[PDB]
């Protein structure tokens, strides 16, 4: 159907999974991964369960082709996928941790690439199962600033004491950011 | 109007046969291949045929067209590719144990190549008509690693208490060789 | 009469506010501070008042005298206290939370002052109101580890993470030590 | 009862005032130096009084007596030493406030012991007569301090003023000189 | 009550504890931490948990008091610090073990000290869960000795046994290090 | 009781007869020293009589216990060390007050210092018996200052001698006085 | 209560046990150490033990506390202590023998020093159980003496062997020590 | 109740045994010392017989608890000590006269102290069988000054020996002293 | 019968008076000397008075045999015997004390020889009347060795702790003497 989907090759599998499941609702087909499994089958209920099949051996790659072994159901095959994949790893968060303390601004990436970049790491950390509150989340953004985001930030904290949001916080970086370029 | 499946150019026959498994089984066709020849032939079964036969066709190259010019059922036409490119021979199967126990990881190549050569190795196993569990592959994995890896390999082989499979050990795997690169 | 009690010099409130509620309720003084202010008062309560006021007086360093001058009872001292310092500011906060992920271990430091630190940096934590998972504690505590703990981390995260306790991390660690420190 | 005040040697006469007045109230003597002469003076009221000459003549250095030699209650005691320590002397203002504006803070200087210097400037000003309120003392407070605290002075005086407070200035400023301290 | 038990601030916990329940004994609290959770509502119970909490507190150096800040039992605090402070982990009973074997003594430093550094391996030794007596007491003890020491050490392991102390051996060891010093 | 006054040695006897004063009066026990010896004796004026000699014995120098090993009462013990110590002598106070018009200001030493000598030498010279008034001590305070108060001694002559008392000269002296550092 | 009683750490014993006695006693506690043990306990005599129990822990040394770790009463510590270290054996009389043949006078220290040493050392040898007989004192003291003394020594042992008593010879030896520093 | 008797550690038993006396005075205990023994003696003699054994010893120095170990009475424990530190000697009389007699007034040293010196050598002499009264006390005094003296000397001495009084000429020749500093 | 005793020639009076008494009695003679005179002599009575004279003429050395020349009974040559030597002491026991403290072994003189000195050294003491106990002359003895023996000391001190006499203490050390001749 839609070229868009990039074959799973094993990363970013919550993007795959989000852009499958989709195109199965694009199709009326989405259903049988969640839904009610009838007592008996229908001549309905028996064309969505292999058109989803069919869809997911489609976006796959070779090497994940073996998830199906054409006898496992399409909402096995996801299941199996989400056991192996999207499991709160604590390795996975142990990772993430090291590399998201390795963030550091640097003056040949923009400011916005870099909310982008933290935003989405935050995002897969998430999804390994660890929970960050939003004061965690600005922390963690803040350390990865360099010395020039000083006086900023030190306004933050002090005006600052009820609104304190991770957009509002990203609005007054990016508002300060001109401040420096025009300053080199 | 699946073209994910690259059309039959004699290399990579086990993938090519499972998508169009796949593909004849998402069209209500598969049941023609794998069951029974009934009796009462009719409608159902002639047109399942055609279907089969036309998709075959279609998705195999011009040149090796010749596995079905002549009035030939998809069943044989598998037959036939079943004999050519996935022959039993124990002499082969032999040769590939060996070829795969001397396998080894080098330092230059990376941990996803050599899982690609370990599958690669194993499908042509399978092929073989050799009969392989999944722990003797998780197994044969594991004891073509270097030295490096010996402490995920001994925490795997005794710490994991659930079902093993081959995606979650190459995850583990994975994770260990970038933080060992991390460390390097 | 309880001599350990550090008088109050700007650090550490809760410590001192701990201190003295314990110091007063040794004396059952404690009443007047915290249940409610009979209608009628009588001898007992006057000189509870004045007991309870002059020990606040007593444990209080000369800079924060001015607390008590206004002829408030022990009650108002203790709230205007709590208002000035019991909350926890954002840069309070920011800073717990950039020490803790700029956590290290020092080479001199054992694991039971470095574990000790890792306990009151998250009670301080908890004490401004942040809700944090034991995953989170026990990945924190991983992170600020040196490389010389790979093994052990290795094995941990292999663990179902379903028994992961912080108490049994500690331990394993604790283990791994022993045998670190007889490696040199 | 209580040993912790130190005796009165000519300085610091507002905190040693103050804690003897705590202490006489912790005995219910107070009543002797505030309350009014009874008409009948009955042997209560005598063990008061002369309890209280006793712990003032006590807690009063040996040079200090003078006032004392001659056979008078305590309450004038305290008279005559708030007279002759606590006076509307303008000069003494004057002179204050001039050392006051000029109390630029030193590189080898504690900032809680230039707190501590700057509330004993401000108290002994006060003792002089000049009365200064909390926006007076911030404004001296903050237009002591450095350079390199611009940033969050400009941050605190651009605060609302009815959450201005002296404590509250100062735990900021300690949370931004910890940052200080880190940053070198 | 009694002020010679030092508050505890992460060394020697045994001498600590030991003498905390000595105190408990005094006050006849014991009952608290010992008895098996008598809970009838009893005020005399109430009374003797708060007792035992304020003593359990007052003992207890300012950076530990987090063990104690939750509204547990003093059985509770206790188990907690034993918990984090008595460790029954096999590798350093066999670390300690082997230190023991090779502690042997000096060339200038004195009996006494010898004694104490031994008598702290012995208690962490008990700490760590390994089951020692008195007489494996001795006989650890005697095989540190230098040569001059040869006489007495063969004197009174050639005695009946029996009921003989450590205290006893150290008394003799004295002795002999008196009579020695006179030559050497 | 009161372990602040400093034992007897000779020197500055008026203030410890005070502080000892003082503290027989807090007992309830001055009247055994100054009230008339009653008619009859009863246990009460013994025990009294008791306390002061123990007392008396207790704050005296080891030199100075001669005073008191004859069996006589406190009144007679302090009666014999005024006779000895406080006598009216004409020699003593003619060198007083010589020394008196002999005494100068040093530039080091503060006008505290300066007024708590003229005091105590004031005070000594009235003991010896000889009668001022405070006009006479006016003068001689006036006639021991520096050249630099020139004004201010011309100044305060000229007022009429009515109302002059020593606190408003001593408080006009120190008001010149912190005049006079401004301008060194 | 008193605190002047040095904590036992293995150094005459005699004084330490002669202070927890009198300080026993002096809290109407001591009846449980001599007094029979009764019948019935009551609340008095539990109450007795306990604090016995604990007075005597808290005048222990870290190192001795061992004695104590049973549920033993005051009684058993203390004939522990005994049996430990007031022993009635040849070693320790033998030592403390020959400390008194080396008990030489010495130029700069008087013979009242001197006979205080040797009586000290006479009551610690007769705890020792070495019952001595007075002349041997006379004897012990009069080898110590230098050749100053060859007269009286002469006399003395001239002198009839019925009513020579300490007193006398040491009251001669004064004397003659008033001569000899004449004669300096 | 009197703590500034510093424990007797074998020097100026005069001022020791003057201080403990007095203590027992204040507690109605000296009676038991200097009073006779009854013939029947009840619970409040026994009562005081035990006071007193206890105040005594509890202000004696560690060393010298054998003066008091044995079941002697504090009236006997005093006379031991009196026995053995003041001697009534002849020889010692001799040897103090003769001092006494040679006893001049150096330059650098004033009055007071050579008062002392003279008082606590008259004293001494006391304490031996010596009898001199208030006379033989002046002579010497007036036999112990230097030249510059004499006129004073001479005129005391031809008043009538039966009004001097020790005070009298030690007030004349303190006044003759004062005189005379102004002459040099 | 007893020719075990020496006959008297001016020594040790009272041991043979002693032995001469124990013998009398031993032939029922002693109420001769003892018993009152009969009023009215019998033949048993002048048997006894010849008996006793004969018995003590035999144990009397020729030089004495004076006092019996005379014809008095036997009563009154003891008579005269007591009146010339009854009280008289032996020899002077302080310098016996006095050598025997001084004792010391020498190199040539061999042990057997020191053993023959103590031994008649401690007879003359205990025949003078010095009491002395088993464990004091093994003291005594020890005392009187060099530094060489202190091995077999401690094992004596050690092992022989209920089986020590002097004799076997000598043949300890005569043993251990062979080996140390041995061994120079």
């Amino acid at each position: 159907a839609k070229r868009n989907i990039k074959p799973f090759d094993g990363e970013k599998y919550a993007i795959w999974k989000f852009r499958i499941r989709a195109l199965l609702a694009e199709q009326d087909v989405l259903k049988v991964v969640d839904g009610l499994m009838p007592n008996e089958v229908d001549d309905s209920w028996k064309k969505a369960e292999r058109c989803a099949k069919s869809t997911i051996i489609e976006y796959l790659s070779d090497s994940f082709l073996n998830f199906a072994t054409s006898d496992i159901t399409a909402r096995q095959i996801l299941e199996n996928l989400d056991a192996v994949y999207e499991r709160k790893s604590l390795a996975s968060q142990l990772a993430l941790r090291k590399r998201l303390l390795s963030l550091k601004l640097s003056s040949e990436m923009s400011l916005l690439s870099h909310f982008h970049i933290f935003d989405e790491l935050i995002s897969e950390l998430l999804a390994a199962g660890a929970k960050i509150e939003e004061m965690d989340k600005i922390s963690h953004l803040l350390i990865t600033l360099p010395s020039c985001y000083d006086g900023i930030i030190t306004a933050i904290e002090t005006l600052s004491e009820e609104n304190l949001t991770l957009a509002f916080v990203k609005n007054r970086l990016l508002d300060q950011e001109i401040k420096i370029k025009n300053d080199h």
